[PDB]
């Protein structure tokens, strides 16, 4: 049902968690993970993962990870006049930063409204205070996290959603839905399902979770820019992405075979995609003894802004594809992925 | 003989991520001279040569199998391809060059290039997207330079592609053979990494997997002799004291320099502008002192690299003496803190 | 058969003849012309032509010429370090010059492998010698010709070819095939059939051959840039060219009438073509009392490089068109071309 999918998306995209401060998103995931998994574990930096044990003898470790954080800003100084100067957390196009609603998140638990009024460090951020003292008197300090404020809404044709943070609440929902869907099932792999911390700042959580859990194979779950509207590639509604290239990662032949095989058998709509940015796979695949990877993905328009536009159908295709992928991963198939 | 051996390796096609054909070559050449042939998660191949010596330290010796090339980013409606670069290309050398496009179904299709790399037309002589696709061609396909190894007029030098780093690949092959009979004071790991051209990627994984105490990269670097820079074709193997990614530690330097004099090795000092597998490897585990047993060559990362055979011989003798002299005493000295 | 054509094309394009140095191609044309021709003559600069005598009473002389030279380089100096600086022979886009194989052709007959390592005079040409002395010991001198080194190969679909010097071994082969196919037949014109010297350095041979043989009508046979791939006109496989204009030559109305009439009666596939460069016709038509001309043409992608891409099919359309033209050129038709 589309009405339900939207509600689920509205919930996850309206949660507020900037890199290094993803407790609200973790709390959400813990509550959705626990009932469908044997064990809930955590890495040093705050990443949560459900372990789903396998009855299979040589069950290979498979890690599936999205990321919990979203792009945002962080207070670097409080001016004497009460305004804030910020540092970007995650990559922002300065063209989109001016005149935007945000929520400043205080250490003592305040949620104070803040707007931006072209270098980021010079952009005025404004909470309507009369001076430094008053701002400070509301619990505000240098280091406080500033999250975009944007509700999720259906587009006129009801096929698409406009919201913030589809990157990467898509992957948060995708991970949640996966746990629900595989609950009854018994897999041929030892499944580690969850979400990374601190991806937006340089794939930081993917270093630590991949190391901690020693997976043989890794599937990132993450969305990327759709350039269809800009004459570039990645077209909304054309399905899940086969990410063969990005500056940090090359899709290996063995993995490519398995992706295309699985997509063909489960009747999945997919499109080839040449990434220009990096996903968690970029860091993960270099960890331990080496971990073949990809990113099970959706594209979306205007990533890293308040107004990301994306297709609901793309999610369904991506979900089914992630389901089929993990179901089919076992001793035989990872050995084949890693046939050297 | 040395030429044919170089002709063979240099003409093999293996772009980063797609090095099975070079793995197949190393497998066949490593297996008979080694106790065990192992593989990392990403596809690096290494022979293990067991040592009798008690407390024998682990030594990793690695070149890399991948060369520079391009990858299909899209097929245009008109049947041409736009590409992304796999490994660093100077855009001045890319136009009007032959390539082999490698299909997943096993086709080898002739492709030429016709300024930003993404704007350069890659052409296979197809009428439209459909025809290109009917030949098995898909976004993601590997595109490898098409250039053969030949002798220069004086028969002392070779012109080819991929001497970076089929040098190191051959270097690792000749090492296994030379050490076949021998027994060493070190637990030898001997082979070649994957995906070096795209950021020393495999060097992370192989070094983490095999937990060596000492690491010897085997790679070639630019020669500037002809442009007035440093690095002179024919002046022997490289003493790489510096690059942006890695500093040659005093312990290792003493061991490099000492060995070189003992074995009568011709060598030149060499400050590097680019990285080697050592840059990544030395930072793995608890830390692993490293260098690169190197040769310089003119016009690296092109279809037309030019290099001296003599330099190979020099670096080979140097590699041999180095791993022979590596034992508990000498790696403890190297790590004398 | 398409396989026999490739052989003939591989042959012509692999010969080595930069401007001023076309003995190798001239040796080829002598061997192919003599059996099918009454007489073989030469101009003061090195151009060769077969003379096919006519029985027709007031038979007009008709000159058909390709050119034997290709673009390459010439040693300007030998540096003390053994490398060479060069001067261009023919126009090169400097973008295609770096990292290319060549054969340096010595006066004493050595063929020495040379590669290039942005102004052309600044580009390092490398023979892999130790010093100026060693280079000179191999007979290398300032002036030695440096010829592109590139073999001829079929494209995947076997309809097209990748090689060097299709400009203008196209026309060399076109002139050869003309001789063979017309051997035995008898024409209403005194046919002069052959190839010019030094076209690439300024249509220099076309000056001297035309003056010497005094034709009434001139047919250049030369290939030109396909622009299709860049959104320009001239499309591979679309046929033989109707060169109505170029900076050095205007197609005269009488000649145009003859061209279109002939093509259309002989079922020739053709495409209109506005040239941006010159061909032998530009020099030839201004010689003696005036000599109406065109260029019986074909386009090819990436001219003046090691990697030119062209259709065998186009050659066949050009060849059929050339035959039809020369067979139909006689006193009535050249008089009509010259109807003033
Ligand atoms: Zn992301
Ligand atoms: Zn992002
Ligand atoms: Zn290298
Ligand atoms: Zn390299
Ligand atoms: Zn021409
Ligand atoms: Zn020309």
């Amino acid at each position: 049902s589309m009405t339900t999918l939207f509600s689920k998306i509205k919930e996850v995209t309206e949660l507020a968690a900037v890199s290094g401060h993803e407790a609200p998103v973790r709390a959400y995931l813990r509550e959705k993970l626990t009932p469908h998994v044997d064990e809930v574990v955590t890495d040093g930096l705050g990443g949560i993962f459900g372990i789903k044990h396998s009855e299979a003898v040589d069950a290979p470790r498979v890690l599936v990870a999205s990321h919990m954080d979203e792009v945002g800003f962080m207070v670097s100084e409080i001016k004497p006049d009460g305004t804030f100067r910020v540092v970007e957390i995650g990559g922002w196009n300065p063209m989109v930063v001016s005149s935007q609603r945000f929520k400043l998140l205080t250490r003592d638990g305040h949620e104070i409204p803040v707007i931006s009024g072209p270098a980021i460090a010079d952009i005025v951020f404004d909470g309507g205070f009369a001076d430094k003292a008053e701002a400070e008197s509301f619990g505000i300090r240098p280091g406080d996290t500033i999250v975009p404020d944007s509700s999720a809404i259906l587009t006129a044709n009801e096929k698409n959603i406009i919201s913030k943070a589809w990157d990467n609440r898509y992957g948060v929902l995708m991970v949640s839905e996966l746990a629900e869907a595989l609950s009854g099932q018994k897999l041929g792999n030892e499944l580690y399902l969850g979400s990374n911390v601190q991806e937006e700042v340089g794939l930081r959580g993917a270093h630590t979770s991949t190391t901690k859990f020693d997976p043989e194979v890794f599937l990132a779950v993450d969305c990327s820019p759709a350039g269809d509207v800009y004459g570039g590639q990645g077209k909304i509604g054309d399905g899940t992405l086969i990410r063969f290239y990005d500056p940090g990662h090359l899709l290996l032949p063995g993995m490519k075979d398995f992706l295309l095989t699985t997509a063909e058998e489960a009747g999945i709509k997919y499109q080839y995609y040449c990434g220009k940015g990096g996903t968690d796979a970029g860091a993960a695949h270099l960890k331990n003894g080496g971990v073949p990877s990809t990113t099970i993905g959706v594209c979306a328009r205007y990533i890293h802004s308040h107004q990301t536009l994306y297709a609901m159908d793309d999610f369904l295709e991506a979900q089914a594809f992630l389901q089929a992928l993990v179901k089919k991963l076992d001793r035989s198939t990872v050995d084949l992925i890693k046939h050297y």
